[PDB]
Formats: C-alpha cells, sequence, structure tokens
C-alpha cells in the first residue's frame, strides 16, 4: 498496495507501516561534497559485468527493475568499501515529473533530473533474502542522470516501456548490456545506507559515482509515460517515483578521488 509516493501514501507516510524509515542509517542522503572526505584505504573498485545476462524488464507499480540471472557468479561487484563478492540482481532508476528533480541522493543540495541503482547481493549469505537480514547484505551502485545528449546504451531500455506501460507487466530483456549506462570515470563515494523503498531496511553499502551520465530529455520523457496504475485504472504517470534526503545521523561519507 500500500505505500507509494502519492500525497497520501508517499515518503512522509511510510514510517507508520515501516518505522525504520525514521532508523539511524537511512538512504538517500546529501552528499556535502567539502565534509566528504578521501578515504586512501579504498582498494580499488571492479564493477566486471562482461557476462549479465539479463533476462526481464517488469513494472512493478513503482519503477521499472531490469532483472538479471543472478544463480551463478556472473556480473559482479567488488572492491572499494565491500569486503567480497557482491552479485547484480537489478536495476532500476528514480526520477522525476521535471528535470529540475528525481534523484534520490543530492549533492551539496543538487537534485539530478533521476538516479539508476544497480542492486547487488553478497554472496557469502547465499541468497538476496538472506543478505537482506545482514549489515552488509547489499551493495548498490547509484549513478545520477542529467539531461543532455542522449545515452545510446539506455535507447534499449527506453524503447520497450511501450510494453511495460502498467504495474504487472513485464516483457523478455535478454542480452542487455548494463555497462552501457556507465560514466566514463569510476570516481565515488560511499556510506552505509538503507534500501530507499519501503521495507527500508538498513543492509546497503552505497557507492555513488560522482560523473553523471547525460541522457535525452526524449528519453527521459518516455520514463514518465509510464504508469503507477494497473491496466485498466485511472491512469497516474509514474513520475516522483524519489525519497527525499534522511539525516545523515552517525555517518561519515567517503571519497574515492582525492
Ligand atoms: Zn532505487
Amino acid at each position: 498496495h500500500h505505500w507509494g509516493y502519492g500525497k497520501h501514501n508517499g515518503p512522509e507516510h511510510w514510517h507508520k507501516d515501516f518505522p525504520i524509515a525514521k532508523g539511524e542509517r537511512q538512504s538517500p542522503v546529501d552528499i556535502d561534497t567539502h565534509t566528504a572526505k578521501y578515504d586512501p584505504s579504498l582498494k580499488p573498485l571492479s564493477v566486471s559485468y562482461d557476462q549479465a545476462t539479463s533476462l526481464r524488464i517488469l513494472n512493478n507499480g513503482h519503477a521499472f527493475n531490469v532483472e538479471f540471472d543472478d544463480s551463478q557468479d556472473k556480473a559482479v561487484l567488488k572492491g572499494g568499501p565491500l569486503d567480497g563478492t557482491y552479485r547484480l540482481i537489478q536495476f532500476h532508476f528514480h526520477w522525476g515529473s521535471l528535470d529540475g528533480q528525481g534523484s534520490e541522493h543530492t549533492v551539496d543540495k543538487k537534485k539530478y533530473a533521476a538516479e539508476l541503482h544497480l542492486v547487488h547481493w553478497n554472496t557469502k549469505y547465499g541468497d538476496f533474502g538472506k543478505a537482506v537480514q545482514q549489515p552488509d547484505g547489499l551493495a548498490v551502485l547509484g549513478i545520477f542522470l542529467k539531461v543532455g545528449s542522449a545515452k545510446p546504451g539506455l535507447q534499449k531500455v527506453v524503447d520497450v516501456l511501450d510494453s511495460i506501460k502498467t504495474k504487472g507487466k513485464s516483457a523478455d530483456f535478454t542480452n542487455f548490456d548494463p555497462r552501457g549506462l556507465l560514466p566514463e570515470s569510476l570516481d565515488y563515494w560511499t556510506y552505509p545506507g538503507s534500501l530507499t523503498t519501503p521495507p527500508l531496511l538498513e543492509c546497503v553499502t552505497w557507492i555513488v559515482l560522482k560523473e553523471p551520465i547525460s541522457v535525452s530529455s526524449e528519453q527521459v520523457l518516455k520514463f514518465r509515460k509510464l504508469n503507477f496504475n494497473g491496466e485498466g485504472e485511472p491512469e497516474e504517470l509514474m513520475v516522483d517515483n524519489w525519497r527525499p534526503a534522511q539525516p545523515l545521523k552517525n555517518r561519515q561519507i567517503k571519497a574515492s578521488f582525492k
């Protein structure tokens, strides 16, 4: 259902069914770039997506997920702040009704037009459902989107959205290469946080890339034609599916770069 992003069931209401909403390590946060400190203990970040196997794209009524075959060690994230191997399971975005909002993390209070989350689970816990009962169960790689030139590796996503307009629709989505969504630089910030949607579980190591990708206005306009509702229900455009920044509390954001 029953949480959402509207006035009546959005982020300011989530705490009534998910009290960890007001916890000590909630996400997203504002990244104050002058306060974040370079951490020379960070080991090199390793994004290894060459054997990623995408399977399906799903409109889940909040966003769309591109799902991956995670039954073997294919597409993994390692290094950086992480101890161990984290396996890619899905990615999705958060975006706005207007270009001036849509990201979840902010940078010196700047909001980007959208934010990509590549979600990974720590293989030492055997499955995703076990990983989300652990303080180091997940790693989410976050990438900001700004509007300008088109991102050629996003267009295959854009062009399937027509087929998954409403909640509960899915389509085949094999052979998609998530490397085509990355920026050039892997400079990042990292901190310990949470899922940004209910159940808001505090299991995530966040790794947020500093360099945004550029997407075109036409690409993000097609994101904004999706629907939160099911087929045959009144149309509610899937826009503004982001949680605002949460209190930093007793956390430090570390930078990978000088
Ligand atoms: Zn997300």
